[PDB]
Parts: C-alpha cells; structure tokens; sequence
C-alpha cells in the first residue's frame, strides 16, 4: 500500500523543481509583505507563499471582468480551504510513511499556522 | 538530521497546497498518471506567467526560450530530490526508480506539449 512512497517522491521533486524553475524565469516575485508585519518567516513558509502568489495573480489574470476587491475577495476562501486540505494531506502521507514524529507533527503544524497568518496579511494590502 | 525531514515535510505541504489550491481556484486549461499532471501544470503554469512577462515577444520566440529553462529546471530539482530521499536513508531501488521514471516521462510530456498548440 505504499503509493505513499511514491507520492513523497513526487512531492519533493514539484517543490524543487517549481522553485528552480520560477527562479530561472526571473518569475521569481519579491516576496509581498505588511510593511509593519510583527511576524518573521523562513524559507519554508515564503516558498509556500510565493506559491500562493502566483496561484493568485493567474487567478486574476483568468477573470478580466471582475474588479481587484472581487478578486481577492473570491480568492481568499479558496486559499485557505486549499492550504488547510494540501496540510490534510501532507499528514496522511507521513502517518502513513510512518515518519510523522511528534516533533515533525508540530513543525509542520507551526508551519501550517505561521503561512495562514502571513497570508491573511497578505490579503490586507490594498 | 531533522533538518532534512523538515524540507520534506514542507515539500509535501508545497506540493499538496499548490494542488489544491489549484483545482479550487479552476486555473486550467480544459498519456500520463497524476504526478506528472501535477508536474506539467506546474510548468504550464509557470510558463504562462513568463508570457505575461513579455507581452512583446511571439509565442514560439517564448516556447524557444522558456523551453530550456524547463529543462534545466527539472534536472535540478530532480536532484535535489535524490539529495533528501538520500539524506533520509530512504532511497530505495524501488523508489529511486520510481522517481527517475516520473523525470523521464514528465520530461516527454513537456516537449509533446511544445510542438502543440
């Protein structure tokens, strides 16, 4: 029953591959921020919330008609519901690897918590 | 060391959340397994944003250029990928394989795609 192993494969090489790729296209996006953001991020989370930028901005790209408000308004819902699922996700493949270690289990959460918050951050700039 | 673990576990929160998020947002454009679809959304999508980047040039002037950086792309983070499963002593034939299967096939797929559209 171990797809699981593939899935971990497969995951390690899109997180690599996207990141290496969005690099050599200058794609690449200075990472979007509060300018009196209290909170600090790492790498982990500011790929993650590349990600969620370029996931975004396609968005808007793909309805023309709708206003910016709009836009982040319908966005946002769909962010968190993806984020919370992708996380849902990411444990079951762990349980099931048999690596989700209590301190894994807890940095991935803290991980899970720490790009929820930049992103509704995020989603104030105006 | 945990190090290690953690870049996994955030790939997996990556990759997921980037497939999720996807579907729900309808981000699409209208043979394969899910990896490599995975895979090559990811490049169409990116690709796409590096048209948007030069609205000026023709889209084969584009295919020409985003083409190897695709490829190079790959290359690198399948490496990288090896790097991890490596590190964390759970880099199996079997896997190893697996993995070096989903490159290839992806890697195809790609160029298919190219000579399309």
């Amino acid at each position: 029953i171990s797809l699981s192993q593939g899935a971990q494969a497969a995951a390690l090489l899109f997180s690599a591959a996207m990141d290496q790729i969005s690099r050599l296209a200058e794609l690449d996006i200075e990472p979007v921020r509060l300018p009196e953001s209290e909170l600090t991020g790492d790498s982990h989370s500011q790929h993650l919330l590349l990600g969620m930028e370029i996931l975004m901005e396609l968005y808007r790209q793909q309805h023309p008609d709708w206003t910016a408000p709009a836009i982040r308004q319908a966005f946002a819902p769909l962010a968190r519901a993806g984020l919370e699922r992708g996380y849902q996700e990411a444990c079951q493949v762990l349980r099931q690897l048999n690596v989700y270690t209590p301190a894994v289990a807890g940095q991935l959460q803290g991980l899970l918590l720490l790009t929820q918050r930049l992103f509704e951050e995020r989603l104030q700039i105006a």
